[PDB]
């Protein structure tokens, strides 16, 4: 990296230099070791997330606990599986490791987003009929691109998030989104039928029925995709539940807030979800706007106690991409 070089220069050189490959490790190494950390900006599942600048340009750094190294590798590994890059998927910049033994430091660097997580966004905000769609349409677009299975040269294998939720989604300045945190992600090769990975992972609350009650067929890939959809549905709930059509809107709430306690359990969920077959209360008066209803329609077609019945990211993308046309 010679003088004058900017992150902007590095990103461009990559996203236009043959293979969808990232920057050379050597370069990633340099970037990481020269990032100037600003301050911590979040914790969670595995590792604390910091805000940092490289030669001035903001950037996001996810510093891992030496103990959660597996999550570290899975992300780095998965993002470096051909052209995973995508407008609706968090942009990988570099991955690095320093020190050794008990004090090994593992870092992942990504793009920075002032607006932060969809979760922190929906909390301190009230979206419009407009945005409510950009947010969902994009989340959909992304999940669609992840589950997609571009076969061929630099095509991408099928990918299942396994931990999709509001905290793992970020929003940009123009109101779009992008999935994040592939720590649990799972690849699936079609030319050999496989899946590099393995218990009951992911955030309890957003867990789908087939997983909560343990019966999910981990041998069939689609099964995972199905679980993603169910979650994305809970996410859509969170979004619209915060839309504001004429001053009217409900306080931000996590799925199953009024049912299960704060920070649920695998047992406390198997109850409210599997058995009692309960889903986020779709506001009655939610049948005002045509689009606002299209959502609930989908939300219902995602929460089916049967994975096989639920829609698909692609489909959801289409009907949403459509609503984008007519509405607004
Ligand atoms: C390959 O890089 C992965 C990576 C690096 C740094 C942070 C994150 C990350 C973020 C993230 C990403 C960008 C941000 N920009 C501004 C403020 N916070 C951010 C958090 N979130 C919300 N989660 C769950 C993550 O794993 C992922």
């Amino acid at each position: 990296i010679s003088e004058g070089t900017t992150l902007k220069d590095l990103i461009y050189d990559m996203t236009t230099s043959g293979s969808g490959s990232g920057l050379p490790l050597l370069v990633q190494r340099t970037i990481a070791r020269t990032i100037v950390l600003q301050e911590s900006i979040g914790k969670g599942r595995f590792g604390e997330v910091w805000r940092g600048k490289w030669r001035g340009e903001e950037v996001a750094v996810k510093i891992f606990s030496s103990r959660e190294e597996r999550s570290w590798f899975r992300e780095a590994e998965i993002y470096q599986t051909v052209m995973l890059r995508h407008e609706n998927i968090l942009g990988f910049i570099a991955a690095d490791n320093k020190d050794n033994g008990t004090w090994t430091q593992l870092w992942l660097v990504s793009d920075y987003h002032e607006h932060g997580s969809l979760f922190d966004y929906l909390n301190r905000y009230t979206v419009t009929v407009e945005g409510m769609i950009k947010l969902a349409l994009s989340t959909a677009s992304g999940l669609a691109h992840l589950h997609m299975e571009i076969v061929g040269t630099q095509g991408k294998p099928a990918i299942a998030h396994r931990d999709l939720k509001s905290k793992n989604i970020l929003v940009k300045k123009n109101g779009t989104c992008c999935i994040a945190d592939l720590g649990l992600a799972v690849r699936h090769d079609s030319a050999t039928d496989t899946i590099d990975i393995n218990h009951r992972v992911g955030t309890k609350r957003y867990m789908a029925p087939e997983v909560l009650d343990d019966s999910i067929n981990m041998k069939h890939f689609e099964s995972f995709k199905r679980a993603d959809i169910y979650a994305m549905g809970l996410v859509f709930w969170e979004i619209a539940r915060r839309c504001s059509i004429g001053g009217i809107h409900e306080d931000y709430q996590l799925p199953y807030y009024d049912l299960v306690p704060s920070d649920p359990s695998v047992e406390e969920m198997r109850k409210v979800v599997c058995e009692q077959k309960l889903r986020p209360n779709i506001p009655n008066r939610w049948q005002s706007c045509e689009a606002l209803r299209v959502m609930a329609k989908i939300m219902r077609e995602c929460w089916y106690a049967n994975g096989a019945a639920r829609l698909t990211a692609l489909r959801i993308k289409k009907t949403l991409s459509q609503l984008s046309q007519q509405e607004g």
